[PDB]
């Protein structure tokens, strides 16, 4: 191999020459700023300077080149990267950095900024990044922007930059089958408002934008509104659209295929070659669709589903390369369509079984057997979904183990064996709450409306303690009627605007039975909503978690397994 | 920060590619008609002369073609390719010209690399040549190393052709130094004379200077008559100046005369509990116990060998892994004056307690757990003291453990439990020899005269073998106290066969005593009893070998009687 010591010595000597200006022969003249540099470094880094000097043109012998349509700071950072390899990339100058990299055709900085932008893609810059990837040919960025823009924009459709988009880009966006919309009318009104941004600059594109939307809205309202905005005496558009909506037979999209499903993680692996797996139950389809494995079989993790219906994974441990397990603070995000886990910004401290709770767009991970264990062994930390970073919050006053947390009334409610503390995001403080009369642990709670339903606790039992936020008191309702001499595995969840329970029971010398019940809020009784047949759902285990979310049956595949 | 992962390797490789394609070049070097297009930046960053060649404002700074002379084409090409790729790939022949060109071009890195290569390759013959080379081009490290090597070897050769052509200052430094490894004072006198006989009437003043340098002890023997035979005619004041060098200039004894025949011991009972083993020495005549520095200071289970030129070598050994005994094939050599250990070319197999045998100037390592898992478990490997390399030879006939090997009549002899094979260096083959009637192991043999004396084994078995007769016979039993396990050590002392044995009983202290053995008497006469007031306990795995050492360079071992 090439001697790295001599390579770094040569590089540092060249950078010293650059700083001291000894062997510089070519100077870059940009907006009156002198940039003394060498030809060898520029040729090695950029693919434009190699065609600027070794070309035989008038600049081959000229020692002063007036490089135009560039920026001084961008050129300076590119030159210093070419001379030392350090590329300091902030969150603002990456746009002009990519512009100058494309202008100068430098592959290394182009790849680096492409990776930075593939990491930086978020909701508030999705349309801007897609427009940037349309301006400069970049297929990876274009595809990532396609996916993220489709999802987040069809969720939001309010960005100001969406109005200033090319016709081809909008045709690609609207005609795609990856849009995430609960209805087919929101895309219609989004297209209408985009068209009405201008009057005559969009008339020619009117015949094309309607060609990608289904005819179910091409004969109903929002056709006379276009006639109102039609240019005067234009008889080539009204009669055109009058007899035009014959083709494009109505085909349902993919965004209207989200159903309230119970996502399960760390289920019992069917094949003994793997430790655990992830499955999902369909309360409506009455089937069990398989889910992608956790990233690097990440066990002992926590789940959260934001009001925007997004799944996240935090904490967990990976078997170190017989008992062998090491805890890692890696963070991941689940793609609802690609059926894969996209990595995100990792946490600061590793966790085991963390309680992920979403509130005000922030992901809160409370506790989880942190590595530190100092006097603040109860330190909790939130995540920024806008800036893609983690921020510490007010620590929990008391150290708790095997706890659960929910969000009610824009506040974080973490529950332990007998104590409860409410966190105020506005003031970053903890307030003492009501005290339970029973010592129970290893249970889960579901936030339904303005009440907290702590179900089960210790196997578990059928004890239920209902807490009211407005009343600040713990009261008993009833006990779930289950078979005696059994060990039910209770799982509290909210579904169909009602509090249902996923309770798996096992009898003596008998296999586990799956059945869910609907708890009557006013009657204080668990009614049999549906019985899960064992012909579709097999054993899941004991350390499995359940959460409420929506998934697409089309993108996912049915799990092939014998009843 | 110098990021070595992406840019450094890529930048260096692209610069090399640009050099290959003759791209972006602006300076070309003319060397006796050969053209070397290159770049100014690489020459500036590598050589400390090209930076002044292209930066200092003169007529050659703005000069597309430069005619650089007094430089070899191949050396400049290899320097340029080293600057463009970082790899030197130096041979053993073009080192002198490469170093000369590096010194002319002031390229510090390649200068240091060549200095290390030259200081590692002062083997046997280029010592005076590279000493003169270092005198021409000032190099303190090379100068000192070559001076020590010359003081060690030229004092035994003093006939090298290159030694005749030396500058006066270097010769004065060599001769006036008190590091001459000569047991007699006339050899240096005749060396100086022969250095002043081939070049006479040209260095007459330097002749007088060297005459004064050699001093009275050798000046009063023959030099006057030889000079009278060889003096130029009509020289009178030269007689006056030569007659003056009889009384003055501090006649003092030399250092090479102190070649006392002693015994080098390894793996002794360390005094400080922090250390495990130590290497010490014993003086048969001075009746003193000297110490030596451990070669690795941490590795043990080494083997010793002594060449006829009184040199000490250490090969193989095992060292603890120091995790939070691994075998190492390293090699070392003991300095007779610096009391240190300079490493040499390592072996190819990690041996445990190798048996090194010297013959025909070559070091032969026989057995000693080569790798253990060999397809042919019975193999050997020798050493070249001149070429400094390891050469594979014909393997062992049979696989043996705890064996011993000696050299007799320029022939390799290895002894095992009951078998013995003679290895012919000329034909590189093993010939079957006589078989012992007694099966004894864990013993060593001594090569005294033309007879091999295999002593001990499990005892006091004295089996004498003769090469000319090819037979094994018994002589007697060494007188040792009963209820004891003697530790026998057979070695040559002052051209007389003697033994060094220690007896240990129950609830009794060890006693050290050496006896004088006679060939025709078959008796070990009491020669000298080693008093415990000067020598302490050694141990069980200690080894003994015969060699000459310097008392002044070494240090006495402090121990309470």
């Amino acid at each position: 191999q090439i001697n790295t010591e001599y390579a770094v010595s040569l590089l540092e000597q060249l950078k010293l020459f650059y700083e001291q200006q000894l062997f510089t022969d070519i100077v870059l003249i940009v907006e009156g700023t002198e940039f003394p540099c060498h030809k060898m470094v520029l040729a090695t880094c950029s693919s434009y300077f190699r065609a600027m000097f070794m070309s035989g043109l008038s600049e081959s012998k000229q020692t002063h080149v007036h490089l135009r349509n560039v920026d001084a700071a961008t050129l300076q950072i590119i030159i210093t990267y070419a001379y030392t390899g350090n590329l300091a990339m902030n969150d603002s100058t990456v746009e002009q950095l990519y512009e100058t990299a494309c202008f100068l055709q430098v592959e290394d900085v182009l790849q680096r900024c492409r990776e930075y932008l593939i990491k930086k893609i978020n909701a508030e810059n999705c349309v801007r990044l897609l427009s940037f990837a349309d301006l400069f040919s970049c297929e990876e960025l274009k595809q990532s922007a396609k996916r993220m823009v489709e999802h987040k924009f069809t969720a939001v459709y309010h960005q100001d930059a969406f109005m200033q988009l090319s016709h081809d880009l909008l045709i690609d966006i609207l005609s795609s089958d990856n849009l995430n919309v609960e209805k087919e009318e929101t895309v219609r009104e989004a297209a209408m408002l985009w068209l009405e941004y201008n009057t005559e600059s969009r008339s020619q594109y009117l015949s094309s934008v309607l060609s990608q939307i289904r005819i179910d809205a091409l004969s109903e309202v929002t056709q006379r509104a276009w006639f109102q905005g039609l240019p005067p005496n234009d008889k080539s558009v009204v009669v055109q659209g009058l007899y035009k909506s014959m083709p494009k037979f109505f085909k349902p999209r993919l965004g209207m295929t989200k159903e309230e499903m119970m996502i399960f993680i760390e289920a019992s692996s069917e094949n003994p070659c793997s430790l655990y797996s992830s499955v999902c139950y369909s309360p409506q389809a009455e089937k069990v669709y398989k889910l992608c494995s956790p990233p690097a079989d990440l066990h002992k993790v926590g789940t959260v589903v934001t009001p925007d219906n997004d799944i996240y994974i935090a904490g967990g441990q990976v078997p170190l390369k017989q008992t062998a397990f090491r805890t890692v603070n890696c963070f991941y995000w689940f793609d609802a369509q690609q059926n894969t886990w996209f990595p995100k910004t990792p946490m600061l401290f590793v966790r085991i079984k963390p309680s992920l709770v979403c509130c005000e767009g922030y992901i809160y991970a409370i506790g989880g057997d942190s590595v530190g264990g100092e006097l603040n062994r109860r330190t909790v930390e939130r995540y920024d979904t806008e800036k893609d970073e983690w921020t510490m919050v007010s620590p929990l006053p008391c150290a708790w183990q095997w706890s659960a947390a929910v969000v009610v009334h824009d506040c974080i409610y973490v529950m332990t064996l007998n104590l409860m503390y409410c966190y105020f995001p506005r003031s970053d403080s903890w307030v003492e709450m009501a005290m339970r009369q029973t010592s129970r642990s290893f249970a889960s709670a579901a936030a339904f409306g303005d009440k907290i339903f702590y179900i089960g606790g210790l196997g578990s039992s059928v004890t239920v303690e209902i807490y009211d936020v407005n009343k600040n008191e713990w009261k008993m309702a009833a006990n779930i009627p289950a078979k005696r001499y059994s060990d039910p595995c209770v799982r509290a969840v909210v579904i169909s605007n009602s509090l249902c329970v996923f309770m798996r029971e096992t009898h003596l010398n008998e296999r586990a039975k799956y059945v869910t019940y609907q708890y009557d809020l006013e009657l204080d009784r668990w009614s049999l909503r549906q019985h899960i047949s064992e012909r579709v759902l097999w054993d899941l285990g004991r350390d499995f978690r359940c959460t409420v979310g929506k998934l697409y049956p089309s993108c996912l595949e049915e799990s092939p397994w014998k009843p």
